[PDB]
C-alpha cells in the first residue's frame, strides 16, 4: 500500500503535467507532420503517442542504442508553453522508423514513460529506501494507475497507447521494435 | 509516500541534471546590466498556489530573459529541452537585483492533484504532502554531489487573503544576504 502511494502519484503527476498538456495537440502536431513532411503512402506517422512501460524500469535514454530496428528519423514540431515561471518551456517527441527485414514497418512517436527511471532510482538510493521488489510491485501499479486515469480522461482520444512488458533492455532475444510492431499492427 | 516519488522525481529527472550545468549557462548569459546570481532560485509555496507567470504573484517580478537552453537525450526523447527565466526584482519602480528563478512544479502538480476526485487527496493531505515534499527534496540535496552552492529553496506559508507579504522583497532579502 506505500509501493501504491508512491506509484499512484507518480502516474497523476506524469498525467497532470504532461500527458493531459500534450495529448490534446498531439494528432494536430501529427497530422502536420504527415500532411507537409511525409508523403510516403504507406509511411505514415501513426496517430498514437505510443509510450514504453518495461517493468523493470530499465530505461536507456538512446532508444535507438536499445535496437538496431529502430532508427530516430525526425521530430514533431515542437509544443511551447509557461510553466510555473518558466517561461517557453519546451514539450518534445522523437519519431522512429521500426525496422523489419530491412524494410521500414513503422513509423511512430515513440519514447518511455519517464517517471520509470525515478522508482528505478528510489530502489537504488539508500535514502529513499525501496527494495528492488517493491521497485516492481510500484511499475505494475504506476501502469496500472495511468491506465485507469487514460480510460476516463478527456484528453486522450485514441491518441496514446502504453507498451509495458517484462523484458530487460539487455536480454538476448528480444526486439523492442518487434514489441511497438505488434500493437502498432493491431490498429 | 506520494511527496518522496516526487521529491525523488525533481531530483533525479531535473535537479541532478540541469545543476551541473547552471553554473557554465549562466556565465555564457554574462557577456554591464548586472551579474546574475550564481544560484538557481526554486520557490516552494506550501499552499500549492503555483502561477505559471511570476509577475501574476507579485508586479514586482519581472521577467528579462531566458538562460541559453540545455538539451539532453533522456527517455527516447532526443534533444529534450531544459529551459530557464531570469527575472528581475523590482524595488520603488527600479531594479534591485535578478535571479533565475521559478516555482517547483511538482507543488502545481499536488495540488492539481487534489483537484480531480480519482486521485482521493484532501486539501489536508496536499499541505502534509507539500512539507513532506520540501523535507525530502532538502535532505536529498544536502547530499546531492550536484548541488554545489548552486540552488536556493525558499519555502513559505502566506494564508488566505494577505498582502503583507512581497514575494519580491522575499527573494531580494535572500539575494541580499548572499
Ligand atoms: N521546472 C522544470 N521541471 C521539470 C523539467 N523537466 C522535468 N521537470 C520536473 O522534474 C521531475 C522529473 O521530471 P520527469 O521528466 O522525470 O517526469 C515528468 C515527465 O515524465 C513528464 N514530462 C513533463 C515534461 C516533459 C517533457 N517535456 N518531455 C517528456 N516528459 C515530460 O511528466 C512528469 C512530471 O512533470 P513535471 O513538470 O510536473 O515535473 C517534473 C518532475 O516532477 C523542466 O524542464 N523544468
Amino acid at each position: 500500500k506505500g509501493n501504491f502511494n508512491v506509484a499512484h502519484g507518480l502516474a497523476w503527476s506524469y498525467y497532470i503535467g504532461y500527458l493531459r498538456l500534450i495529448l490534446p495537440e498531439l494528432q494536430a502536431r501529427i497530422r502536420t507532420y504527415n500532411q507537409h513532411y511525409n508523403n510516403l503512402l504507406r509511411g505514415a506517422v501513426s496517430q498514437r503517442l505510443y509510450i514504453l512501460l518495461p517493468l523493470d524500469c530499465g530505461v536507456p535514454d538512446n532508444l535507438s542504442m536499445a535496437d538496431p530496428n529502430i532508427r530516430f528519423l525526425d521530430k514533431l514540431p515542437q509544443q511551447t508553453g509557461d510553466r510555473a515561471g518558466i517561461k517557453d518551456r519546451v514539450y518534445s517527441n522523437s519519431i522512429y522508423e521500426l525496422l523489419e527485414n530491412g524494410q521500414r514497418a513503422g513509423t511512430c512517436v515513440l519514447e518511455y514513460a519517464t517517471p520509470l527511471q525515478t522508482l528505478f532510482a528510489m530502489s537504488q538510493y539508500s535514502q529513499a529506501g525501496f527494495s528492488r521488489e517493491d521497485r516492481l510491485e510500484q511499475a505494475k501499479l504506476f501502469c496500472r494507475t495511468l491506465e485507469d486515469i487514460l480510460a476516463d480522461a478527456p484528453e486522450s482520444q485514441n491518441n496514446c497507447r502504453l507498451i509495458a512488458y517484462q523484458e530487460p533492455a539487455d536480454d538476448s532475444s528480444f526486439s523492442l521494435s518487434q514489441e511497438v510492431l505488434r500493437h502498432l499492427r493491431q490498429e
